[PDB]
């Protein structure tokens, strides 16, 4: 577990988010792109307003934040940016379904959603180990000096967020995502999905999760675009490394076969990323904006593979 210096966690305390971004931090499509100084920044603001500015000592936060970006690796994707889009599209789900979550919750999911891929090495997983990993390295940099954010929670409130974060991490495995949103399916139809029950709480929450985590695909198209490239920018990493013992990487993983990318866009679209916000429009009506957005880029991949 690699930590900050106390310049870094001093220049996130100073940080203040310019203006210009206040009421644009607020949309589903915001791009955190342009403005990589701002990143640490950006999950700072995001946290005071949806769980306040007195909700962890600024000190051990801001420390927490900086260790966390020094444990993500300088890979393509799965690397500090797509920590901190992923952080903000929980912010965006958090503030217009305000009244449905707890503190506890608002706060675990945001440092979940910052810690979900801690340490990713870029390559594939190809049971949830990466999840499982990914979660261990959260509570390794929690248990570090003047790290633990939870310090002034009682024992059942800290032993319950660990809780949350963990089932939250392990749920960003996309290959749990298929199994829960079809069973959010039948429940919410049923009519028989309960808030109250914490089990159902477990699963929108897991569906939430996907959802952060796949977020890039209900940016502005041209925004959506350049991070198809990062995304494959990875595969074909790996690929190349499969190659370097000449093995066949799958024609994903060949960055020979780049032109593929958007029929593999479109298909990935219908089949994983449209059901996942379709379901979760349908149980939290309000983010029925990223749902809109995907179809939009859905319907800009159409294009290019009609080349137009
Ligand atoms: C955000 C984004 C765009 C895209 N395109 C193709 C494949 C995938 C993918 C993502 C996660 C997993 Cl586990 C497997 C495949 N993704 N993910
Ligand atoms: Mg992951
Ligand atoms: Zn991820």
């Amino acid at each position: 577990m690699s930590i900050c210096t106390s310049e870094e966690w001093q220049g996130l305390m100073q940080f203040t988010l310019p203006v210009r971004l206040c009421k644009e931090i607020e949309l589903f499509h915001f791009d955190i792109g342009p403005f990589e100084n701002m990143w640490p920044g950006i999950f700072v603001y995001m946290v005071h307003r949806s769980c306040g500015t007195s909700c962890f000592e600024l000190e051990k936060l801001c420390r927490f934040i900086m260790s966390v970006k020094k444990n993500y690796r300088r890979v393509p994707y799965h690397n500090w940016k797509h920590a901190v889009t992923v952080a903000h599209c929980m912010y965006a789900i958090l503030q217009n379904n305000h009244t449905l979550f707890t503190d506890l919750e608002r706060k675990g999911l945001l440092i979940a959603c910052l810690c979900h891929d801690l340490d990713h090495r870029g390559f594939s997983n190809s049971t949830s180990t990466m999840e499982q990993h990914h979660f261990s390295q959260t509570v390794s940099i929690l248990q570090l000096e003047g790290h633990n954010i939870f310090s002034t929670l009682s024992s059942s409130e800290y032993e319950q967020v660990l809780e949350i974060i963990r089932k939250a991490i392990i749920a960003t495995d996309l290959a749990l995502y298929f199994g829960n949103r079809k069973q959010l399916e039948e429940m919410y139809q049923t009519g028989s999905l309960n808030l109250n029950n914490q089990s159902h709480r477990d699963r929108v929450i897991g569906l939430m999760m996907t959802a952060c985590d796949l977020c890039s695909v209900t940016k502005l198209w041209p925004v959506t675009k350049l991070t198809a490239n990062d995304i494959y920018a990875e595969f074909w990493a790996e690929g190349d490394e499969m190659k370097k013992l000449g093995i066949q990487p799958i024609p994903m993983m060949d960055r020979d076969k780049k032109d593929e990318v958007p029929q593999g866009q479109l298909g990935f679209y219908n089949a994983v990323a449209i059901p996942c916000y379709t379901t979760l429009t349908q149980i939290l009506p309000p983010t029925e904006p990223l749902l809109k957005a995907c179809r939009d880029n859905l319907s800009q991949w159409e294009k290019v593979i009609r080349g137009e």
